[PDB]
């Protein structure tokens, strides 16, 4: 087992470095000022940032709240695309039935995504694009409800998550575990997913005992954060449904539309 585990963790860590445009290692040095980000904090900085300083269009919007809402959708779509390629490299994810892969992604990407935004976060805002911009929490608290309500819970999750001091090597296995979940609805081969998931959790448990020797309780602490993410994402989807019911001008990217189908 043990040399298997260490090498299974290595391959997952490699898949992660290979597939994600941003790492917490790069985020954390930018945010501390070892590695500059353009500060987005109102209409005119968003315009500046989108005119090439941060991004290189969007469905028409009529106000800054919808506009940011659509910027959030762009990111999520970009993160879903990279999460898919990451997963296509986790051991034997690739060998599940193609529909179970899709089901596992349909139902786990927003949990993974919310774990990973956290890497980009400090109490005051978060890095965006690939570290080229910094959006202030005050600007986002300023948007009108329901938009600002759907954003703030992610900063609350993020800061507490960051208090645990995970690094990219840890997050690669955490994210793998969130995606290989035997209880998503509609899965066909539960036992096999459940089985890959158990190898992943044994790999993480091992990895955390090596990589974080003094944190004696980190492992069940991280199991609980996955449960916090499930609830965080329950809440999120209830707010997206509220926005769909009440803000009828606004639209949803087609991929998000499938993900949300039902
Ligand atoms: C942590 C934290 C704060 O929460 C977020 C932060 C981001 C980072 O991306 C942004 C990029 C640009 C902008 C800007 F500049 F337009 F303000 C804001 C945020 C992106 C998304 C979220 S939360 C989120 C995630 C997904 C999502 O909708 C798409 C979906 O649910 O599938 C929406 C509407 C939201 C609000
Ligand atoms: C890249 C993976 C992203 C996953 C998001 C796509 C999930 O949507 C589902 O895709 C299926 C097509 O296979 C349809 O049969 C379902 O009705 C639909 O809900």
């Amino acid at each position: 087992q043990v040399a298997d585990l260490k090498a299974f963790s290595k391959h997952i860590y490699n898949a992660y470095l290979k597939n994600f445009n941003m790492t917490k290692k790069k985020a954390r040095s930018i945010l501390t000022g070892k590695a500059a980000p353009f500060v987005i904090h109102d209409i005119e900085t968003l315009w500046q940032a989108e005119k090439g300083l941060v991004w290189k269009g969007l469905p028409p919007y009529k106000e800054i709240s919808v506009h940011v809402f659509y910027r959030c959708q762009c990111t999520t779509v970009e993160t879903v695309r990279e999460l898919t390629e990451f997963a296509k490299s986790i051991p034997s994810f690739g060998s599940l039935f193609l529909n179970d892969q899709v089901t596992l992604l349909k139902y786990g990407v927003h949990e993974a995504i919310f774990a990973m935004l956290a890497s980009l976060v400090n109490k005051d805002g978060l890095l965006v694009a690939n570290g080229s911009g910094f959006v202030t929490r005050e600007f986002l608290r300023s948007l009108r409800k329901p938009f600002s309500d759907i954003i703030e819970p992610k900063f609350e999750f993020a800061v507490k998550f960051n208090a645990l001091e995970l690094d990219d090597s840890d997050l690669a296995l955490f994210i793998a575990a969130i995606i290989l979940c035997g209880d998503r609805p509609g899965l066909m081969n539960v036992p096999r997913v459940e089985a890959i998931q158990d190898t992943i959790l044994r790999a993480l448990e091992f990895h955390l005992q090596a990589n974080h020797p003094d944190a004696q309780y980190l492992f069940p602490k991280l199991l609980q954060k996955m449960a916090d993410l499930r609830q965080l994402v329950t809440e999120h989807a209830q707010m997206m449904q509220r926005i769909k019911k009440t803000e009828t001008e606004t639209s949803l990217h087609p991929l998000l539309q499938e993900i949300y189908k039902d």
